């Protein structure tokens, strides 16, 4: 990662906490193309140095994925370690998290918009699959909306997938349980079961969120009931927009070896019309 001077970062707004992170909107002063001085809007993800294992996992993850440039993967500009903390400097995505976006717009988007976003996410995941890179933190909050749909020009919404964060192989078991049903059953059983199949399961859960207006699946269940949900091998209810219900269930297969490849997922979508 490109090292960014601490004096070149300004923190403007707090955006709350993530998973052992503090997140801010800020500005980076930089020399850009043609030597132009810019003040670029940035997302700053702050990790405490004292949480050494978490920080190492987080930055290893961000670093590996950032070696893989793709139009649907978020851009990281660099890192700043020369402070009291370790900071990831990321592009600021104008329309924020997809789940929030769907809530704020009262789910007034049509099925074709949802399908377009699903196809974009699937394209990102196929690229990661071909690169044998496990993300491990796919969910609608981690889908960032770059651009809204434009009816006049016919341009679809455009998304990027966030950095992976701290690996579920290092996070505390209680956090994994809270993350049912994004974390698949085999990882609740042993986090070492993390695999490319993991992201197929989480993709299914993410599609459920997209089709449910940014609702969270199993929100009414505490962690003990979420464990019972997997014990009894339940599936999620068909979402409000039921068009993707079959694909959701096929991806959320309790047998990880039976989850379809992302190429197969993409074909199914097209046919509708660190660790
Ligand atoms: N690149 C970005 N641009 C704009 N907003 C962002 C960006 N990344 C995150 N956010 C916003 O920051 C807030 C915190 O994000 P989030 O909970 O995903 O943090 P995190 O550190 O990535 O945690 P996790 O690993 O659980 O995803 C949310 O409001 C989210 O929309
Ligand atoms: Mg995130």
């Amino acid at each position: 990662f490109h090292k960014i001077r601490n004096e070149d970062l300004i923190f403007n707004e707090s955006l709350g906490q993530g998973t052992f992170t503090k997140i801010f909107k800020g500005v980076r002063r930089e020399v850009g193309d043609y030597g132009q001085l810019h003040e670029t809007e940035v997302l700053l993800k702050v990790l405490d140095k004292a949480h050494r294992n978490y920080s190492e996992s987080f930055f290893a993850a961000a670093s590996m994925m950032s070696k893989l440039s793709h139009k649907h993967l978020v851009l990281n500009y660099g890192v700043c370690f020369c402070g009291d903390e370790n900071i990831l400097v990321q592009e600021f995505v104008k329309f924020g998290s997809l789940d929030t976006y769907l809530k704020k717009n009262k789910n007034c988007i049509n099925i074709l918009w949802k399908l377009e976003v699903a196809k974009q996410l699937a394209a990102a995941m196929h690229f990661l699959e071909e690169n044998t890179l496990i993300h491990g933190n796919v969910c609608a909050k981690n889908i960032l909306l770059i651009r809204e749909e434009d009816r006049k020009t016919g341009n679809p919404p455009f998304i990027k997938l966030s950095d992976p964060g701290i690996s579920i192989t290092v996070l505390p078991k209680d956090i994994l349980q809270e993350r049912i049903p994004w974390v698949p059953p085999e990882c609740i059983e042993n986090p070492k079961n993390l695999n490319l199949a993991t992201d197929k399961w989480s993709f299914g859960t993410t599609l459920w969120e997209i089709c449910s207006g940014g609702d969270k699946p199993l929100s009414a269940l505490d962690s003990q009931r979420k464990l019972q949900f997997y014990e009894d091998r339940h599936q999620l209810p068909a979402p409000k927009a039921a068009e993707l219900a079959n694909l959701i269930n096929n991806c959320m297969d309790y047998e990880p070896d039976h989850r379809p490849s992302f190429r197969a997922i993409i074909r199914d979508l097209n046919s509708l019309f660190h660790h």
